């Protein structure tokens, strides 16, 4: 069909084919006759896995081999959606396996859209990790991904009566045809028990045992034969643990939970003994399997050499102190040797800086659960504040705001402060964050040891983000400048010489009507919703946050109703504005915005005097598989935080990949975007960081905004008074009294920019042909954000190893 | 090789090699360099069951087509042991594996060893269900096995310092290569709640749901290309189970923990409300599977021509007042038309007359979890109890012995007496047991219905107790009657004229010694045990119970023991004394009585002066897989229950088909086996049941045996002192207390003519020839105990359907 999907050979198509009934029959025990397209599915799922086994065999035989440097990069969390068609994608079979289903009687997508998102992520974090996976193969390098195999991830969210209720992710439950179980390296792990001083050294005793059993994922590069491997591990009791008699078997449960489900908070810290425990197990067992592979090459000198132990922020912070117990306790190497080796190997990247997303675990659930691990961080405490001593004299109340250890009411343990000390780099994820890491927050540190301070601007992989989720694009892009940008993304610059090309500019704007038709028609059939494809499409999805401001999306909608109402006969562009994303369960607030968003809705959405000039639509169950559709129909990509609060965002540079333009406040990587792209093809508004500070120190007073602008009195009027919640009045009291005396931030604030803005973009919308030509100034500027450009970073500045773009033999 | 392992053809060989080299590296993903035998077991093991696959679905799909009468076993026990060689065996492939691996540099029987045993069963019971399934399919019929798939099976038992300790049995740790998960047929099964009466009849609501997820194993017959289905069904929470969030999801082990464990238990009833649950879930998972399949052949009439259920035992009760359920509330049958279904449907076998193994459960269980079937029980109650007023007026005692409900402290259902009234059919084992069923317990049921009381002589298969684990003594019988009887044991009978054969008497001798050689060298390896291959193999193994008598045997052993002490230099038949089985964790006796063997073995195998003419030997974690080792190595078979506690017993069948003799009491099918070889062939002492009941009328006195047999009150003076245990003088009191003061199963009665009898024994050893023909006429009449007999029987004088050795297409 397209050149980009590869090439249908009919020798391939006929081998496909066949293996596909073969597994129809022998693997799956089915005939033609009772099958459904859930059974194809699965067929289709293990006729592919096949092509991927001689390359990962051989990639691995080849790491062996050559003994490269390792890169471990440790999450709790690896967000990675579907995986059918990303690796027939990066096999070069799209096109092939289009062909053998299409001959075979079978619709391809549809059984594409049967295959259960693995959700083992919150959001951004999560998926960030899986776009690094994905750029590590593409780049050659010799990266493996360790983490914990989730039962249970993301809740499923189901909308009813306008409120989010939350079920479980039963994602396993049809089988994971892409992992490997590997019982034969299972992998104890150890809790509680006590510290005994002997003659030679601490020993860690009366210990309980889970065991970790990995399962391994492969990760495909793009079209070039290399296949890293994904480490999940899952908990296991041991065959004697507990060992009346039945209840023993039962109580198996406690040591398996560990693996049983991922907290569901996005830039929160919930400070659960579960978690912790979740925390030390996925630490505990990769760090053997790092150390076994090494000495399967006694000279810890050149583990700095062979390894690099990334730390995905502080979630897999205990890898310091572990890597520390080992090399002391275990291998009796000296404090100081042990000490240089850690530093060497290990690096930590900070994805925010919100106070209350910084984990600071309470001493008494380390004392209890990790005593070993209490007392080398005290000791590195000690280290490390005898540097700062010495390096600042005097100087007492550095000393106080430098410890690892925080006191107070609880005495607790600064998880970050322990990552830059044991760390030979610290990272944020966009430059503007990056400053702000060196200006507040870590100043201290910055002060004490500069060198360890970088910048790597996050980024996403073009393989998913474009190339398989909006192939259209993709063909009409490597129609003009080839297929080599795929891998290569700043080839993407070559498009400016095809801005006044009134062909390009006409094929591109099709290719954006035809993704909103699919979407809205995706609307009705599985949501019986009816939307108007000629409306300015306006979309805000991520998760939910008061960071995030939704609140202030919801306040434009309002006044654009507000204004339709006060001059029905009015021309104005027609919106569908879409909202979506999850709350976390026990967050409140956020819980009340989905609740107002809906409420909106309901007004607005039947208003005859409205028409479909307006819509407002809630996307239920934002997940990687939904952001696939929504994100290649978008026109307006709403990026509307507080200036100096999302430490980088990535839906951002999904976003303008595939052809919407942004409108968004001078945070994190919107910054860069617009500089980029240049700020007269950007909606930039609101305070800046230094706005935010100013209005910080004067004092922010909400009343003075509601008292001199009287769209926003009016709105403010609405929701108190009860006009979205006619039989319950006081609904959103809540949200109200937030607003207008503890909004930490400051959504009053940048509502007159912000409206004021919405206005500049609704009146380009207008002028199809100027508007399409400032989407081609977007997509071509977008190459920075490739996580291509971010992982050579990383290679090159923290790792010391070279990225390769070439193939191994098939 | 050898005859009956099939042939080895070049075309087949070259094709398995080149699978087992395909799984290897696609199923397995495995290089040849870093595979171990466990990795090597798995591929041969997907080898083969690829050619189970076919005759699978080509079975299943002519039982649509022709829609035959379906037969349905439901047990909560199938104890199958290990699949690979049964497989194999069945399909005509173990030649052609064994030549395959050869070619390969790999020995098959090694790979076979690792394995694990399915222990989805308890002993006796547990395994008669998985010869059963294997006689169905290798006589056609449209059979299915239906239970619980739990995820631990029985223990696994060690010894530590001569006491037994549990250890959970993990079994599915590695994976299970022979189960197809189904959950596309998931269905829900209902717990608690409560009734209401409509007008239109009653609802069970507000019930929990827990889901039955059904995995699939295939049983193939005998060289037929049959392949019929055991389905198990595991136990899953919904989704929205409890839907804070963290424990909410944590939670759903509570409904997942009704398939977590088998109840350890071997012939005695505990009644806890997890066991309950069990039952209910295969019943209920199991009638909607049955009523599904059959409207998809309203008309109710024909139910039981196209359904035969079988209750194993009472654990699967439920389904009397299940099918109901179903026909009365959810069908809206008349309850007489239901009632004459469910009896013309369902048939019980008995398979004990103790009492403590008897299920009656408290009535106040049944009120809480299932009130709609307390209900329908009463009902059913006051029906039956109406007739037999009818049938015996005015003897009031008679319904209240008669009635399902028990009256007392607390209110029970006696199960037995639900299945009775509500079975077309109910049968004990074995000819002495049926008739005690009709003399004693079940008297008044046989009084009001003579027609329903049946015999069902229990059987084993000879694929798996034959050719399977003594291939030696398959071919050299082969050679003379030819493979016929491996599916008709009957023409074993041609024997009878080869008992005179000079060549036939060395070869049946040279087969015995040789297996002897392999399991000595077994225990030599996996046990670090010394013993002498030219000894009398003495064998008890069998579940540790007090009326199994492995304390009449300890009392032999020692009595042997002292006999030698007294007169060291006196000649005396070398004796290898091997005693085997598990103790239910709960069963305090049972444990005491494995701590008096090994504490025999620790004196009497330590002693210089006996040499190696006396050793005693616990066998460790006896099972499926160990009774295949240990059987065909056996010289002598100890039966030696008390009269009338062993309904069949089944190991006794399995030493005869196996050439070793048999000493027992007139027991069970002991009875049979000695009516078939003859009295002069078989080893019979002790009390006969009318000899056991006649004491029991005077009042059974220990005392007496004591004080008259001056041999007897030595070993319990011995016992008594501290003899066998000197640290711990008292360590066997409660022993010395039952045996004196106690015992119900009169092992004192039995051990003066048990004694003589083992001298006779032992003379008949000296004699080799003369030992070796007994050993023929065992083995040549040894036909009747065929399973494949056994079905024919329930097939015709219950079943109604007609059994056929004719083969499927392949
Ligand atoms: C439990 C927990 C889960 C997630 C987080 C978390 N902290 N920052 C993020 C997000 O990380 C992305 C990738 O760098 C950023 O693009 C985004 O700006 C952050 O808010 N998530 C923090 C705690
Ligand atoms: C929980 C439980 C488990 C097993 C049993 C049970 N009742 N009889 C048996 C045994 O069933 C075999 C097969 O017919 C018989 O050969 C054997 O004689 C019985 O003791 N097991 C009873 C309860
Ligand atoms: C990219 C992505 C995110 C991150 O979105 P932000 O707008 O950067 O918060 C969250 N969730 C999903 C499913 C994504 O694909
Ligand atoms: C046959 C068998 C039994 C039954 O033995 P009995 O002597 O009849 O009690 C018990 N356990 C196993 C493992 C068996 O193979």
């Amino acid at each position: 069909q397209i050149s980009v999907r590869g090439l249908a050979g009919v020798e391939n198509v006929t081998e496909l084919k066949k293996n596909f009934n073969r597994h129809l029959h022998f693997t799956l025990v089915k005939d033609r006759n009772v099958a459904t397209p859930r059974d194809y599915y699965f067929a289709l799922a293990h006729t592919v896995r096949d092509h991927l086994v001689g390359r990962w065999i051989r990639t691995q035989q080849h790491y062996y081999e050559k003994d490269p440097k390792r890169i471990y990069y440790l999450s709790l969390e690896f967000y990675m959606g579907r995986t059918l068609q990303n690796t027939m994608v990066n096999l070069a079979l799209e096109n092939a396996c289009d062909e053998a289903t299409y001959q075979l009687g079978l619709d391809m997508e549809e059984l594409e859209e049967i295959e259960e998102d693995a959700g083992l992520g919150n959001g951004g974090l999560g998926r960030l990790a899986a776009c690094f996976l994905d750029s590590m193969a593409t780049l050659g390098l010799a990266a493996y991904g360790y983490g914990i195999r989730y039962e249970f991830g993301i809740f499923n969210q189901k909308i009813c009566g306008g409120w989010q209720m939350e079920e479980a992710d039963d994602w396993l439950r049809y089988g994971n045809p892409w992992e490997k179980a590997r019982p034969e390296f299972t992998l104890p792990v150890h809790f509680y028990g006590r510290v005994e001083h002997t003659s030679q050294g601490a020993k860690w005793v009366d210990t309980q045992v889970v065991l970790a059993m990995p399962y391994d994922t492969p990760v495909p590069g793009y079209r070039n034969n290399v296949v890293n491997t994904m480490r999940l591990w899952s908990a296991k009791a041991p065959n004697d643990f507990n060992l009346g008699y039945i209840q023993a078997v039962l109580d198996r449960n406690l040591a398996e939970n560990i693996s049983r489900v991922l907290y569901p908070n996005d830039n929160f810290f919930e400070g659960k003994e579960l978690r912790l425990k979740q925390e030390y197990f996925v630490v505990a067992a990769t760090l053997q399997d790092i150390i076994r592979r090494f000495k399967s090459s006694t000279n810890f000198d050149a583990f700095p050499d062979k390894v690099a132990i990334q730390l995905n922020d502080t979630h897999p912070s205990l890898a310091i102190p572990e890597l520390m117990r080992v090399l002391v306790d275990l291998e009796r190497l000296d404090w100081d040797k042990a000490w240089e080796v850690t530093v060497k190997t290990c690096a930590y990247t900070n994805h925010t800086v919100l106070p209350e997303a910084l984990e600071r675990w309470p001493v008494h659930l380390l004392e209890t659960l990790l005593p070993r691990h209490l007392q080398i961080i005290y000791e590195i405490n000690q280290r490390f504040l005898n540097r700062v001593a010495a390096a600042f004299p005097g100087d007492v109340d550095r000393l106080r705001r430098m410890s690892l250890v925080e006191e107070g009411a609880v005495k607790r343990i600064n998880m970050a402060h322990l990552c830059i000390a044991g760390s030979h780099a610290v990272n944020g994820v966009a430059r503007i964050h990056s400053e702000i890491l060196k200006k507040t927050i870590f100043k201290d540190f910055y002060e004490l040891e500069p060198h360890k301070f970088q910048n790597k601007t996050n980024g996403i992989t073009p393989r998913r983000w474009l190339v398989l989720c909006n192939p259209g694009l993709a063909e009409i892009i490597a129609e003009r400048i080839g297929e080599e940008y795929i891998s290569d993304l700043d080839q993407l610059r070559k498009l400016l010489s095809y801005v006044d090309d009134e062909a390009f500019i006409r094929d591109v704007a099709k290719v954006k009507q035809e993704n909103k038709l699919k979407f809205a028609a995706y609307l009705e059939r599985e949501y019986k919703v009816h939307i108007n494809p000629n409306s300015l499409f306006d979309v805000q999805v991520k998760r939910i946050h008061e960071y995030k401001r939704q609140l202030l999306n919801c306040l434009h909608v309002i006044t654009l109703y507000n204004r339709i109402k006060k001059e029905p006969n009015k021309f104005v562009v027609p919106r569908t504005v879409m909202i979506g994303g999850k709350a976390a369960p026990g967050y409140h607030m956020a819980k009340m915005i989905i609740k107002l968003i809906t409420a909106i809705g309901d007004v607005v959405n039947h208003d005859p005097v409205v028409g479909d000039r307006l819509r407002v639509i809630f996307l239920e169950n934002y997940r990687v598989s939904l952001a696939e559709k929504v994100i290649p129909a978008a026109d307006l990509s709403e990026q509307i935080s507080t200036a100096g609060t999302e430490a980088s965002g990535t839906g951002n540079m999904k976003f303008m990949l595939n052809g919407a333009l942004t409108i968004g406040t001078m945070d994190g990587a919107n910054v860069e975007m617009a500089e980029e792209a240049g700020e007269e093809n950007f909606f930039i508004f609101g305070m800046r960081v230094e706005d935010v500070d100013r209005l910080d120190q004067r004092g922010y007073n909400a009343q003075e905004y509601y008292d001199r602008i009287p769209e926003l009195r009016q709105i403010i009027e609405q929701l108190s008074s009860g006009f979205f919640s006619p039989k319950q009045p006081d609904l959103f009291k809540d949200i109200v009294n937030m607003l207008m005396h503890h909004d930490r931030f400051k959504v009053f604030a940048d509502y007159e920019e912000y409206v004021k803005c919405q206005e500049r973009v609704s009146a380009l919308y207008k002028n199809p042909r100027e508007w399409t030509r400032m989407v081609i100034r977007n997509i071509a500027t977008s190459g920075k954000f490739s996580s291509d450009r971010t992982i050579a970073q990383y290679a090159r500045e923290i790792w010391g190893v070279e990225p390769s773009r070439q193939r191994l033999p098939a």
